[PDB]
């Protein structure tokens, strides 16, 4: 089944291979990084908590030289409720430790509870973080499974894009509802509106679909949505997908 193997190969190249079990150890991170480069197609990134960024940048880069997948670090994660000061301090430390990309949760609870103030706060936090991230990718997690409504998903997406987010990320994977085709469609609607109003940002904005993506067919579905309606510029976030896809290729 070469068609499936070809799709599987392409999808690994777009996947952020993820480990976000808070009680995890260097052993878990070593296994994650080895998996990301096991055989030929390498994952786009490894995605971890800030506490493990140094280990990857130092230890893993010493064991695997060169180590190609980018180091993506989550931030303000999963709850989105840290002060701007803490988020910025944590981000500076993560960058110091070797982080290449930042997957940042905004305060979606405040957007739900007190929308206008929450949207302004999300814009401001995203922008402040972006100032630390020249020529680095900032992905902003909007938590679509909590926002829920078309109106909040679109408004939140617009708010963070106006804060100069590079990517919109659907979900933390830490709440019950993750990406669905509908909420991805709403994000795409919002990005298109942002681009229309900011033409210089065309082909500069990415989408990362994360949470509950564990099979090739579903990964392909979302890629196709981005390709048809939206278009580096697309990622999958999964803790399991790469392992599955390597088996498909073998």
């Amino acid at each position: 089944n070469y068609t499936e193997k070809f799709a599987a190969w392409s999808v690994i190249c777009l996947t952020d291979h993820t480990f976000l079990d808070e009680n995890g150890t260097e052993d878990d991170i070593r296994e994650l990084c080895n998996e990301s480069v096991k055989t030929c197609p390498f994952a786009a990134a490894v995605c971890v908590y800030p506490k493990f960024v140094k280990f990857i940048n130092e230890k893993i880069k010493q064991e695997i030289n060169p180590f190609k997948p980018k180091i993506a670090c989550v931030i303000n994660f999963p709850y989105g409720t840290d002060s701007m000061e803490k988020v910025l301090n944590d981000t500076e430390k993560a960058l110091d430790d070797g982080a290449d990309e930042i997957d940042l949760v905004i305060n979606y609870k405040k957007i739900i509870e007190n929308t206008d103030e929450g949207l302004k706060e999300a814009t401001k936090l995203t922008q402040s973080v972006k100032k630390l991230l020249t020529n680095k990718i900032l992905k902003v997690i909007i938590e679509v499974g909590e926002l829920k409504t078309e109106d909040l998903i679109i408004k939140t997406t617009l708010a963070v894009l106006n804060g100069n987010a590079d990517f919109i990320k659907t979900s933390t994977g830490k709440v019950q509802i993750n990406a669905t085709p509908s909420s991805v469609e709403y994000i795409i609607k919002a990005i298109k509106e942002y681009i229309k109003n900011n033409p210089e940002k065309n082909n500069k904005i990415g989408l990362k679909v994360s949470g509950g993506i564990s099979d090739l067919n579903t990964a392909s579905h979302y890629i196709l949505l981005a390709r048809r309606f939206l278009s580096d510029n697309f990622r999958i976030g999964s803790s399991s997908l790469v392992i599955k896809l390597r088996k498909v290729i073998s």
